[PDB]
């Protein structure tokens, strides 16, 4: 009941990593608080022991020696499941505890430039990465470009961010709030020249607000998940665009350039995948993809109608042009504030849009007529822009320039959406369609044809002027829902969309396909059609298959110069290991854009989940400006893991460096590239790349006990059977693990700190390299710090290895693998001992993350949390499988077998929450 | 165009008052922007213009030469229409800015308890002054209470502080939050370590703002003037309650009590009188009234409104006691949601209280029942004080001591109107509807009857049980005005009103006449009779009056032990002078507490316009301790003059200051009364007070052109035909005149005759009587808190005090015969300023208080540039013949009018309260 947690935590890290470094004492503020309120509310001995818990697996850091793990794990299996719940929410209260006081530092961190060193690798942190300006006078001075190239580039510059649902956490805004009135007493409780009363009345608030976290809390809904999604969006992002969009005003002053970036430059946008991607995911049907379209313009409509009433109460001047006078007359509360007349109008409007939107959502039809809604962004502008350009007739341009700018900014960036619903689909599923059309027609089977036969029939159809679709056609359950979807993407609004996504693209017929049914089925304004090549083999035909698209003269004249292209981390490193993909991956973007730039196509690429764009923080930074010369200039799509939101968009300040990172990475790239490899680097990474891939089949593929491992080893079978992923995790009852889908594929091996799918096949790689030439371990350190590309991979890899634990892998080995392929994890453990150092010695490092003693240090804080939760889990895991294993069962401290399901899925979120994104 | 306002600003207050003093950095901020945005807009001749027209005043302060303002005023009136209202409206704006930044740095002040010398005199600044946990730590262990005494005066402690309308400015909430912009972009400007690129963008924010209050503009209504009134409680005062109150939960506990403020007590009330005075204001009608009520239900159904649903969004728990997880499941959006349920159908109530006032309001009629909606305080509480139990019967008290908490204090401090209104009416009406309904019933006429009879003939009706007021009564437009009156207030809740103030109250007759109308009229919860004694006469048999009242048995019964009497500062004054009212104010409060206390009632004094009591800042802490002894005892209503209602409550912090001074002065005054004066000191002040009479009446009431003098040295006659008051201001002496009239045309003029007419005859009178009395004097100042909050008044009047421009006034617009007379006044003037400052042993005006003295410095060249645009404008308005040589531009008769009502709106936003 009566020591602080901070000395466990000074063994961790000794010493600041900065002056201002408070997070330790944030940490044990938080926690300490935290362990009185257990107390307080369940007595001293379940405090004590979930403290124990701390101060074992501190101690396990420091000293690797996993028996003292094995004490705690007798101790934790012994509890009655009311406290086993208890304590393991108590444990995954106090890591949530400790990410809000890591927000918190990041947030309020002091830049110091004394830490740059100059070049490309200043980029990877925040502590030393540069801000938009920074990045703007070095554009203009060292690469040297004037002001006017780099205004004109930010004019044409667009970075869209998709959000894609969180795989355990729901993230309810109410809790997102909770969160912030945690981080606002702690930053104010440590201001400066604070009153003894102030800190008094700080501290109960602050310890209120950590109780009433604590006592809160059948899987969601996709509407109910799609409304999580967006609560960022409603917290931080809304206000943080503009503030971020003035920021660039400040940056182009300070560069010579006398006027701020126009306002309907859509310099960010925002997308998501909630209720879109239906890629083995029934439950995603056309109804929730229209309810998901609904319920946006709804949250929309709701955010501009107190924009606008708060721009209503400011706007009370009495001075306008003519055409604001005579429009303000037209509509006749008092006449001489005509600002107020027009957005009182406009406001109206929103009011009717939002009801319209309910009406369709709950009944399908509303007798609100659209007349007196808004429709299009461009009617909604329309008053908007009329009292913008009225107050700079007048001279009140500064006036507009405050409120009324941020909200026209909010119009441009946000639409009457909020975020454009991309749509995803397999491309078997499609060819389904095709065939049950073409045996309907009697024309043969679609499935059994060649590609080239594909394409011509495909083709002739196209160009022809003859419909296809029957309304007649004999329907599977999943034909239905393919044509389905696309009658509900002809019924919506065109601008309710993005891209239609074909998971699994492989050939130009998935593409064209896509394009047939589109229109067979009604959608007189098609989306986009975007391949996702995930197979090694598909990435390395992909220019190919571009290049037959774009010499098709129906598709160019469909595409109107401009392609999206999707490419997956997570997705092609399971077919070949994470080297492998990173580096087809990195050929497959210079091809793609050699094959645009020859047909006038602009290329934009789409960055699936799993990469280094995408990571949190500066890494982004860094790994946008790695990407191949040319293959950017002003377009670029990334996916913001569910993992990584939370730091990203969760806190305003990290908002705002999350907006400026990508803002900054993407201009720059496009007026200053990296170098391009020189030819000892490619042959290098072609002969590793041989290795890197044997190796990972030889242990994914070609073994054939390494299934049955797996299931073992990792919780794979339970996340499945429990539905953690609110997915399928396999698309075949059967299979291989190819057959078995990233996300669960990443998950597992994290879960262990094992994180198999990340470095399997480096080891052997670098190995390899470095025995076959003595001067081939130079030049590969050379390239670590003179090739961005390989500097990005091989950071990525440095920080699964920090969050790596070989000691907890072997724990869930001993306990839950059969004695006869206890050898075999052993094998595994050892390619893992040898990757990381080979990985430490290229690179020149002593310890993990050596040049990044910030991220070092707030991953490090995390882990006596995360390896309690680990033998929690390893031990409910044995529990949950054998029914001969004994356990000791200890008096109270104030499905499958009691509690142990409620246990399992704790641990689950916890790990998970600890480990954020790995690969 | 060129160069910054502060060196003028130097000139008037070289040195720093303390180590954080950045006052003049900060006007010189707001104004120096604001002057860049008036040569953006109107070019720079305009700004040159309206920056030299600062600076010659500027100059004038420094050196009071009145050549200086001649010539400013010749260049004043020869601005066209436009060009006068523009450059009058830029110097106003340029006063509000220099406001705003002396809130900035009064709010934000880091206190220093090395100026502190103990004693009564460190709280009459908030430089000096004691929070309320010193209060309680000194009520402890200085006067020697125990912990659970403080705890259990708090308990039973209430002060009202009572909203009155602004005379002269709007205070709409949109300019409220225009001004909260400006003050959070100046302090967030001037953080340390701030950013280049963040003050890059506060700096272009607050250009942006001081532009948008630039450029933007019938009287209003009297239910405008109403919702105009509550925007500080929208603004500061809604969330300001509960912050102090914790503040008072934080002080307990750091002298040994380990419990909260029970939340059922209601430390501060609130209280109006917009919509409910109608003394003299024809309009203001009983359908006002009836609406100013609906009103308030409806703000005060919307503010809680919002916060149920903040505290719906809060109370996500799902562990609860039975009586709540019944009731919960009885209202069956999740069920496992329990407190957001309960609090949902609370929302639902409020959404319907608020329709149904919203109906009532429009047509008189609702179709919503009274059962669908919160009727009564009661059944709001009910639901959430089952959230409040709930939460603390499965250990998460913790959660319910915040934000349910919090609106558990605002249910008890504002209930559903947020504030309680009073009426108002005048003693003569009540009589003239008497007298109308004894004539018709043939009785005789109430009017002709002595004192005497009207109490038997009132006390034999209302003893009686026979009903009075025939429904065929022939009556006046008057007479249905104060029939009405009563009528409306019998249809509305009574928890929508407080007292019944009678304004010139004489007589035991007057309260007695309402109670009695207030019952024939069908008011079946009667409302408490107040009676205001206003003359010095009336104050001299106020306790005879109140103990003939308290010995009738029938209004004993009525009262049950609790009376209320009001006194006003400014009547008395202007009956016979400050110092004679000061004196015969404190005889009639230490004289009706000894009656009150002779007969078992509890009085509650209720301090009006122009009192000590009032003051804006730490002056009302002094004074409220400074009242007699055992005259308080935890209760008192204070009115908030319009004057001050910004300084006190329009930013966050000035406001909780507010209420901690409120709070710990009535608090500590109850169990650490002022010293008892001397006889000798008594005795002085009998004698000063005769004198001090008699000078103020030789020259109001005695000197046969003194009106003929009134009229043409101040803007008098000019505020009644506009109307400036919102209400007449039939044709008699100066007695007829009312205090607001009385006090805001000699405030204009800067000399402020009111306050302290008749002082100097009094000092003079009693240092040359005898040798010693001097040396009392001093002693009185130095011990006699009442002595010493009465002539701190005076010392701040006369620092806002100007002779010279008093005589500016006199040059341009009093006839010859008179300047002598003049002359004669202002030559009291500097007598009694400089025997004021040898009594309180001081070289200079308000040398005690460094901090008011830099304060009201600050705002004197734009408010005596526009003393000189006003006197000028006055001859034009009154004179044909006066010429001017108009000037060509640059960016009543024409533009006169809209300059005139300009000036006087700027003189009293920057004059503030006087007397």
């Amino acid at each position: 009941k009566h020591h602080s947690i901070d000395a466990q935590l000074r063994q961790l890290v000794p010493g600041k990593v900065s002056e201002d470094d408070k997070l330790i004492e944030y940490d044990a503020l938080l926690v300490d608080r935290f362990l009185n309120i257990l107390q307080d509310l369940h007595g001293p001995s379940l405090r004590e022991f979930v403290q124990e818990c701390y101060e074992v697996s501190a101690d396990y850091e420091g000293k690797g020696d996993t028996t003292k793990l094995g004490e705690l794990g007798a101790k934790l299996t012994g509890l009655a499941p009311a406290d086993a719940i208890l304590v393991a929410s108590s444990i995954l209260h106090m890591l949530n505890l400790a990410n809000l006081a890591e927000e918190v530092q990041i947030a309020h961190r002091r830049r110091n430039s004394k830490l740059k060193k100059g070049g490309f690798a200043d980029e990877g942190s925040a502590t030393t990465e540069s801000d938009i300006e920074e990045t703007l006078k070095r554009l203009v001075s060292e690469v040297g470009k004037s002001p006017e190239e780099v205004f004109e580039a930010l004019k044409n510059q667009t970075v869209d961010l998709v959000f894609t649902a969180h795989p355990t956490q729901s993230a309810r805004r109410s809790l997102l709030q909770k969160n912030a009135r945690i981080r606002n007493c702690l930053t104010q409780l440590n201001a400066k020249d604070i009153t003894d009363d102030d800190k008094q009345e700080l501290d109960e608030a602050l310890q209120r607000e950590i109780q009433a976290a604590f006592r809160t809390d059948a899987q969601p809904t996709p509407q109910d998940e799609m409304r999580y999604g967006m609560s960022y969006i409603h917290e931080t992002v809304w206000k943080g665009v503009p503030k971020f969009l003035r920021r660039v005003d400040t940056a182009l002053k300070n560069i010579g350039i006398n006027e701020r970036l126009p306002y309907n430059v859509s310099l960010i946008r925002f997308s998501s995948w909630m209720g879109g991607d239906r890629d083995g995911n029934p439950r995603v049907t056309p109804e929730v993809t229209r309810d998901v379209c609904l319920l946006a313009r709804m949250m929309a409509a709701n955010l501009y109608i107190d924009q606008i009433e708060e721009l209503m109460f400011e706007l009370s001047m009495w001075r306008c042009n003519d055409e604001l006078r005579v429009r303000a007359e037209e509509l006749h509360i008092p006449p001489n504030e005509p600002y107020r007349v027009i957005l009182g109008h406009v406001r109206d409007k929103l009011y009717n849009t939002r009801e319209r939107a309910r009406h369709l959502l709950a009944s399908g039809v509303s007798e609100i007529s659209a007349e007196s809604s808004f429709t299009s962004i461009e009617e909604f502008l329309e008053p908007l822009e009329l009292c913008y350009k009225s107050l700079c007739d007048c001279g009140d341009k500064a006036i507009a320039d405050g409120s009324l700018l941020d909200l026209l900014r909010q119009v441009f960036t946000f639409g009457l959406s909020l975020v454009k619903l991309d749509i995803r689909q397999e491309s078997e599923r499609h060819t389904d369609v095709i065939d049950a059309i073409t045996t309907h027609l009697g024309i043969g089977s679609y499935r059994e044809w060649s590609e080239d036969k594909r394409q011509e029939w495909l083709l002739s159809e196209l160009r022809g002027k003859r419909p296809l679709l029957p309304p007649d056609l004999p329907q599977t359950e999943e034909i239905a829902d393919v044509i389905g979807a696309f009658h509900v993407l002809a019924e919506l609004p065109p601008d309710s969309f993005g891209p239609y996504i074909i998971s699994m693209a492989t050939a130009p017929s998935d593409v064209l396909a896509v394009e047939l049914l589109q229109r067979e089925c009604g959608v007189r304004q098609p989306l986009p059609v975007v391949p996702l090549f995930e197979r090694l083999a598909d990435l390395q035909s992909a220019p190919a298959s571009v290049e037959r698209l774009f010499s098709v003269d129906w598709y160019m004249d469909r595409i109107k110069g401009k392609q999206q292209v999707m490419v997956g981390y997570s997705d092609s490193g399971k077919d070949a290991g994470r080297l492998s993909a990173a580096w087809q991956l990195y050929r497959a973007q210079e091809e793609m854009a050699q094959v645009a730039k020859r047909y006038g196509v602009k290329l934009t690429l789409f960055h699936g989940r799993g990469g280094t764009v995408g990571r949190g923080g500066g890494p982004t930074h860094l790994a946008i400006l790695s990407q191949p010369p040319d293959t950017i200039n002003g377009s670029i799509r990334v996916t913001v893991q569910g993992e990584v939101i939370e730091f990203c968009f969760g806190e305003e300040h990290l908002c705002f460096q999350t907006l400026q990172r990508f803002t900054a990475a993407t201009l720059e790239h496009g007026m200053h590239p990296p170098v391009s490899p020189k030819p000892e680097w490619r042959k290098l990474m072609d002969e590793m790349a041989v290795v890197a891939t044997e190796e990972y089949r030889s242990v994914v593929v070609k073994e054939a006990r390494f299934v049955e491992y797996f299931r073992s080893a990792t919780p794979e079978t339970e996340y499945g059977r429990m539905n953690i992923g609110s997915r399928p995790a396999k698309r075949r009852p059967g299979g291989g693990i190819t057959t078995l889908r990233a996300i669960p594929w990443i998950f597992s091996w994290t879960q262990t700190r094992f994180h198999l799918p990340v470095w399997l096949g480096v080891g052997a790689a670098f190995k390899f390299a470095i025995d076959k030439d003595v001067r081939n371990f130079q030049v590969l350190k050379e390239m670590y710090n003179e090739w961005p590309f390989f500097r990005v991979t091989l950071d990525l890899l440095e920080m699964v290895f920090a969050k790596g634990d070989p000691g907890i892998a072997g724990l869930y080995d001993e306990l839950l693998v059969a004695e006869e392929l206890k050898p075999f994890g052993k094998q595994l453990r050892d390619k893992y001992v040898e990757t990381q150092q080979l990985l430490l010695q290229i690179a020149g490092h002593k310890d993990i993350l050596e040049g990044d003693p910030f991220l070092k240090q707030g991953l490090v804080l995390r882990n006596p949390y995360i390896t309690t939760l680990n033998v929690f889990q390893a031990y409910t895991l044995k529990r949950i499988r054998d029914p001969n294993f004994k356990v000791t069962p200890q008096p109270p401290l104030s499905e499958y077998p009691p509690g142990l399901e409620d246990t399992l899925i704790l641990t689950m979120k916890g790990i998970a929450a600890g480990m954020q994104n790995t690969g």
